[PDB]
């Protein structure tokens, strides 16, 4: 179950892009826990980043990415 499940949140972005060759997956964050609309991205050596999908190239790459 969710209710008493840890949430997880994004409070900084990153500030520089990250090239699609360098990235693995992603997942938006939903939980109205969480201040902000965000995206973690997990690179291609699971490191996991923030990233807003405000920004032009988060959602792009996003878009990438559910295609493959
Ligand atoms: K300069
Ligand atoms: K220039
Ligand atoms: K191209
Ligand atoms: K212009
Ligand atoms: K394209
Ligand atoms: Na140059
Ligand atoms: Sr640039």
């Amino acid at each position: 179950d969710a209710i008493n499940a840890p949430v997880t949140c994004c409070y900084n972005f990153t500030n520089r892009k990250i090239s699609v060759q360098r990235l693995a997956s992603y997942r938006r964050i939903t939980s109205s826990k969480c201040p902000k609309e965000a995206v973690i991205f997990k690179t291609i050596v699971a490191k996991e980043i923030c990233a807003d999908p405000k920004q032009k190239w988060v959602q792009d790459s996003m878009d990438h990415l559910d295609k493959q």
